[PDB]
């Protein structure tokens, strides 16, 4: 009743030669849906979706100051065309930029960083493996349901401060028009895909977590378009 | 200079057979734009466009707890359909739902309303008139460009409530956002003319703006929105 299983959604998943979970979560109703139920409780790396709990802890140990603080470009030419330039942190977790954040994991450090995911019950709360990696091929692993720390954040509930929460709120815009919101932030580790956030409407919210397998990056934007897919069968949004 | 006439843009409201004024300001150059210096400057009525301070003020003295409370419909079945509801701050600015605000306006009351007007620097700070009602039909009133100075406030979080206050108007401001581009902003419309004001925020950059309107009539409201994303598109703002 809590949840309830709808394998009508792998479909989409399958339509793409591809496979994964999207797992939803009703605000109002408390009420859970998924395609898949044990793939909703295993654990994978976060990849850049770690860059919500990173910025909060950023923000709230005064590694960064706000929204507007530039992190200048460090001269070195990367293979992203978005990342070799000045950054603020709106536009680096608009164009995942990891260079930012290592660096601010870096000054975070791992005995800080540690006890904040202690403290946020973040996954397996395991950063084992380098302090500016670990979210990408380190020891921390997160299940989609557990990203659904989401709901967390939302009520503002996370063990930092209100005003980092809504400045990492704000920075996972993604999306807005007349029927819906879209918070939300993507990842990728070169083997899964993630894409976590949540929709808001005029009288409710719905949160979603989903991942799936991607062998190629040829392929991330299914990560939306899949999880959007979905939202439309399920009316939520049109 | 730090002011530029571009009354090219006259060709946007002449072609819906309107009169009107836009105002831009780029914020990185510190400079501004508009067809029209004159009505620019010219203060009137703000509307629902005063949902913004209202909303301020309301939240940094508790009227408002947060973004999530809810205000019960009073039963009072009025002309706009989205009116008869309950409604939450987001919502209601949405939806510009005048009885949420009268009911905030008469909880401030108007010595903490009008202190906090002359704090914001706002318009010509005047409330007189009903404490419920004066933005709609009583003595206050704003230019666009006084707008464009409130806004840039706002913006920076240099008004004089909380940094927090400012947040969550800034969040009920959200009105369009994707790949390119955010839009927070407010419409307003007096029965004679309509409002849009806000900003355009971009990934290195933010531009400001204020529009009026005559609005001789409701079927062109959606004419406030249309004409100022034209002339963004122009300017290369917005594609
Ligand atoms: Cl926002
Ligand atoms: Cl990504
Ligand atoms: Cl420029
Ligand atoms: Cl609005
Ligand atoms: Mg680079
Ligand atoms: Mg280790
Ligand atoms: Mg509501």
């Amino acid at each position: 009743k809590e949840w309830q299983e709808n394998k009508s959604w792998n479909a989409h998943f399958t339509e793409h030669k591809s496979q994964g979970v999207v797992v939803l979560w009703n605000e109002n109703k408390q009420q859970g849906f998924t395609n898949n139920l044990k793939r909703a409780n295993q654990a994978f790396l976060p990849a850049s979706t770690f860059k919500i709990p990173n910025s909060l802890i950023a923000l709230d140990l005064g590694v960064v100051k706000d929204e507007h603080q530039v992190f200048k470009w460090d001269g070195q030419t990367r293979d992203i065309a978005t990342w070799n330039r000045d950054h603020n942190l709106i536009t680096a977790m608009k164009y995942s930029v990891v260079p930012v954040y290592q660096e601010f994991a870096r000054q975070i450090g791992e005995a800080r960083m540690s006890k904040m995911l202690h403290a946020f019950d973040y996954g397996n709360e395991d950063i084992s493996g380098n302090v500016d990696s670990f979210w990408l091929d380190g020891g921390i692993r997160i299940s989609a349901t557990e990203q659904i720390f989401l709901r967390k954040l939302y009520h503002n509930k996370l063990h930092v401060s209100e005003r980092s929460q809504r400045i990492v709120k704000q920075a996972m815009l993604t999306e807005a028009n007349g029927d819906y919101i879209i918070r939300a932030k993507t990842g990728y580790d070169t083997k899964i895909g993630w894409w976590v956030g949540w929709v808001e409407l005029d009288d409710n919210v719905w949160f979603f977590a989903m991942n799936m397998d991607m062998p190629t990056s040829d392929g991330l934007g299914l990560r939306q378009a899949i999880t959007k897919e979905v939202l439309k069968q399920e009316k939520i949004i049109p």
